[PDB]
């Protein structure tokens, strides 16, 4: 196990190099259904509760990093504690040490929380503020003596759901509240003692989203050299994330496409000595495994070729043709629906 070997002397470029390809636990402890669910949460989704095996799985197949997205709301209390249910907090816990006991990195974060109270708006911005700091108090507290394979991630996707920026990048107000939420994260993080002075952290984009706008308007916490920037890129859009539309990937002008976004970010970040995790990348099943695996090779190959690692989504939902069907694991069988693309990932990352 890594989960008490401390806080090396390292640089979040070095360490995100060792990162290297990371499998994220998907549409599990992210999952949602009502206030009343509790505990029934993690398996609402379809996937069967998380066993140590299942990581074992992923530990084998050659993956370095699991990312274990948490869905908090619903299991917080009211205003102004927010208090976390103790038995939400100690199964995320029982998850991590399946990660860290297979000697990997892991990833915790805050998910889904902008449907409900993550809204990036000035007028809202006290209440939001409030509430990640009682959220990431509680949280780090909880895991303040892991060592530096745990990783926070402050947190998901923050963007006004439905709103008109949601999906360019933001308003500049949205930016500048985000800003502030990820500011009030760190600053909370750091105070709560154990290692978590050291610990390194993530923080995202506008909706993790690597547009221009978006990462120019990105402030680290008083530029903090053990912050990571993180970005969901399901590049290119149709390809990855669309049903009954664009199959096939793999001519110059894709590839090209593909290494131009990965040199923006390249030049944006890393050329400028600041980490990116891409900690949410894939496609979806449409019959298409040739152009599935062409696809995860390259990503995988010209990421780690700018020290860039790079996550598959996997949330266990399987379904050619159809819509988010992202699984590479059957966690019943404990074998992968598709051993070929999870080789390209493994080949590409080195």
């Amino acid at each position: 196990s890594v989960a008490k070997t401390g806080m090396r002397d390292i640089t979040a470029l070095e360490l995100t190099k060792d990162m290297r390809l990371g499998w994220s636990l998907g549409n599990t402890m992210d999952a949602y259904y009502s206030a009343a669910s509790g505990l029934a949460t993690e398996t609402c989704w379809g996937n069967p509760k998380t066993t140590k095996a299942m990581i074992d799985k992923v530990k084998e197949a050659g993956f370095n990093t699991v990312r274990i997205p948490i869905t908090w709301a619903g299991h917080f209390g009211s205003a102004p504690n927010y208090t976390i249910d103790s038995a939400w907090l100690s199964r995320v816990e029982e998850i991590v040490n399946y990660v860290l006991d297979n000697d990997m990195y892991a990833i915790i974060n805050l998910h889904h929380e902008e449907n409900t109270w993550l809204v990036p708006t000035y007028a809202n911005q006290e209440v939001a503020t409030a509430q990640i700091t009682k959220l990431w108090e509680q949280i780090a507290t909880r895991f303040k003596d892991y060592s530096d394979y745990l990783i926070f991630e402050a947190m998901n996707e923050p963007r006004v759901v439905g709103g008109s920026a949601e999906w360019t990048g933001g308003t500049a107000e949205n930016r500048a509240v985000i800003n502030s939420l990820s500011l009030a994260a760190v600053n909370t993080i750091r105070a709560t003692g154990g290692n978590n002075e050291k610990r390194f952290l993530m923080v995202p984009t506008h909706a993790a989203c690597s547009l221009t706008d978006a990462v120019n308007d990105l402030v680290i916490p008083n530029n903090d050299s053990k912050i990571i920037v993180s970005l969901h890129m399901y590049s290119p859009y149709y390809f990855a994330m669309v049903s009954n539309s664009t199959p096939t990937w793999g001519t110059d002008s894709d590839k090209s496409s593909l290494s131009y976004e990965l040199d923006a970010v390249y030049n944006k970040f890393i050329k400028n000595g600041r980490a990116v995790v891409i900690g949410e990348f894939g496609s979806i099943d449409k019959s298409n495994l040739s152009s599935r695996v062409t696809h995860a090779q390259y990503y995988a190959q010209e990421a780690t070729k700018r020290g860039i690692p790079v996550c598959w989504w996997d949330n266990g939902y399987y379904g050619p043709g159809k819509d988010n069907s992202y699984a590479l694991l059957n966690r019943s069988s404990l074998t992968w629906y598709y051993p070929e693309i999870v080789q390209a990932l493994v080949k590409g990352s080195g």
